[PDB]
């Protein structure tokens, strides 16, 4: 009678509580692997990632750590929640892995992006979006780091995000895994230093992809992003390079320019759903919050707040999901330690 079991996911020993039955791989994630699972207990389904010798490195540490720490203590309708946190081995010495329960959603935006939305729920994806972001942002967690891939949605529409973005300060990783830069603002790649609304890019990066159905700065590194980025939007006008480091701001001065296009034309109306007039005004607001969202020069671009209150988004606000009581933090969460030092800090926090 020992309270765990194990099973086969792959190459993966899953080794997880007896409550927890049917493990089914549904992901191949960054720091784990995910199965879900009905949870006897509870009597619903569940999310389980095994997160493996999580204090191997720094990077993987430090985001194992603030994982734990932000999600004990954010509760919002659009970030995922925690349900349980467990690890099989007894002690400090032979304490190895970490899982984490989560609910189970649906899908996650990347299949979501290859159907087409009514604008219903375009918009109430992108308003949900936005809550979750703002929520983050009034305990002065800035995600930096949007993704599809970390976002979430039941059949109902209703969304979620999976993930905190990046630790403030930041770093090398030995692995087979690439880290995916496409949604990242321009501060962020220039690393300009950012604010509040360098989440904005983000989820105009996110929007874009949902109404063209194809990536929109697909990169492979920093260089070829910026280029991907100056050919659509044009080259920023010299008040924002002005902002930057002279090292940097001479590589960016001398790229070839571009005039850039127009929102029209970047986001034709042959993408929108456009027949009726609902439709037609809508699309027309979608592609003003659009070229709101992408502005490469974050003193211009729209802010959280300002999106909310935007005709297209401004149907679904509720003071209950935007105005929340903020999530209270631990203090010094860009810290800098040991693997044995992180291994303390990890396992004090599974075990409380
Ligand atoms: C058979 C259902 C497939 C739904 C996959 C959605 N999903 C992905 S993908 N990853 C996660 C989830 C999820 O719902 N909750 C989570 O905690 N994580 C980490």
């Amino acid at each position: 009678d020992n309270q765990f079991y194990s099973v086969e996911v792959g190459d993966s020993t899953f080794t997880v509580l007896k409550r927890y039955q049917n493990l089914k791989p549904i992901g191949s994630g960054a720091q784990g692997i995910v199965c879900a699972a009905y949870d006897a207990v509870l009597d619903r389904n569940v999310a389980i990632k095994k997160l493996s010798r999580p204090f191997q490195n720094q990077t993987h540490a430090k985001r194992a750590y603030r994982e734990l720490v932000l999600m004990k203590c954010v509760n919002h309708k659009n970030i995922i929640s925690l349900l349980n946190v467990f690890t099989p081995q007894k002690t400090l010495e032979e304490f190895q892995d970490v899982y984490l329960v989560m609910e189970l959603m649906d899908a996650n935006l990347c299949q979501v992006i290859q159907m087409e939305l009514d604008h219903e729920r375009m918009s109430y994806l992108l308003y949900q979006m936005l809550c979750g972001i703002k929520h983050l942002h009034s305990a002065g967690i800035i995600h930096r780091d949007l993704k599809p891939s970390n976002i979430v949605v039941k059949s109902d529409c209703t969304l979620k995000i999976l993930d905190f973005g990046l630790a403030r300060t930041a770093s090398f990783m030995m692995t087979p895994y690439v880290v995916t830069r496409y949604y990242r603002a321009p501060e962020v790649i220039l690393g300009m230093g950012y604010k509040e609304n360098v989440d904005i890019w983000s989820v105009g990066c996110i929007m874009g992809e949902m109404v063209r159905h194809k990536i929109l700065f697909p990169g492979r590194d920093y260089i070829d992003q910026w280029n991907k980025v100056i050919e659509q939007l044009g080259t920023p006008c010299p008040e924002f390079m002005k902002k930057l480091q002279p090292t940097v701001r001479n590589y960016v001065e001398n790229r070839p320019k571009y005039a850039g296009l127009t929102f029209p034309k970047l986001f034709p109306d042959s993408l929108f759903p456009a027949d009726s007039e609902h439709n037609k005004l809508k699309a027309s607001q979608a592609r003003d919050l659009l070229s709101k969202m992408l502005v490469i020069d974050p003193a211009k671009r729209i802010s959280v707040d300002d999106a909310l209150q935007h005709p297209y988004i401004n149907v679904w606000y509720d003071p209950a999901e935007v105005e929340a009581p903020p999530p209270q933090i631990k203090q010094l969460d860009e810290r800098e330690h040991t693997i044995e030092e992180w291994k303390e800090l990890i396992y004090k926090e599974v075990m409380n």
